[PDB]
């Protein structure tokens, strides 16, 4: 070689943070998820990559709607699309994993699942 | 009380959304510079280009640039997405350039570090 490579371990952690201030704040949102009445904004590009599901719905603003999700949930499944985090109280649980087998999350489904069957 | 990051996740979706970008999939930004057309993610440039993100602010978006190497900007593209910084030694120069009219300063500084080291 003898040319310039160079990989910025910072860039991906911090951008993440970025791409999820922009969720939250709704700049260059291109969906509406209607969970039960609440309402939440995301980008496509984002939830294509994370739920094979939305993909199908997307490859066809996008407006798609769900009469018995959670909305915390989903607030919960967005978080991780953007953080790779899962945060969620025990009693939540249950309905973060319906939630993922919907939207055919299956990393999440199966942590989720997981931690209710062993109790 | 239920908690979880997933650390294959991270590298997954870039993955995923590189392969987006690169395929035109659910683009909303169509980059022309000179006569080269490459599209990309609003979201995903806004992270990156101060520049970039002050344009979006104001259909799809169009932005002509015409005085920046494209195979250039395609590298920008690339380390926007993926966090990873390749280019050719002689292209170095028009990628320190591509950078400083973006105002993509870490790239800026590297690039700059390469060519300051020999001249």
């Amino acid at each position: 070689n003898g040319y310039l490579m160079f990989e910025d371990e910072n860039f991906i952690e911090s951008s993440v943070a970025k791409l999820n201030a922009l969720r939250k704040s709704g700049q260059f949102c291109d969906v509406r998820l209607q969970v039960c009445g609440h309402e939440m904004l995301a980008h496509r590009a984002v939830l294509a990559c994370c739920s094979p599901y939305l993909f199908e719905i997307f490859n066809s603003i996008s407006h798609v709607k769900f009469d018995d999700l959670n909305p915390e949930a989903v607030e919960v499944l967005l978080n991780y699309a953007y953080t790779a985090q899962l945060k969620a109280d025990k009693e939540l649980v249950k309905d973060v994993y319906s939630a993922a087998k919907k939207l055919k999350m299956d990393r999440v489904k199966q942590v989720c699942g997981d931690y209710l069957l062993s109790r």
